[PDB]
């Protein structure tokens, strides 16, 4: 099971999925990240 | 498992997928690469 929640410390609006995926993978050590239609970065994690 | 993450020491913006694929395969000895919407080079590797 996996869970999608807001990034903890991503800065500013989320315009690029790459910026969010980078944050989620490399700062939070989670599975992946994407921007959603809210222009925020959401990370997926094992849950 | 495969993993996609940022290239190591790909210089400059990623505006052409083939330049990234080349880097990832030939400089980093990974599977493949592509530019993403962050204009960075992302490599896929066995992990």
């Amino acid at each position: 099971k996996t869970c999608e929640n807001l990034a903890d410390t991503f800065r500013g609006p989320c315009f690029t999925d790459g910026s969010c995926d980078d944050h989620c993978k490399n700062k939070e050590h989670l599975i992946k990240g994407r921007c959603r239609d809210d222009f925020r970065c959401w990370c997926t994690r094992n849950c």
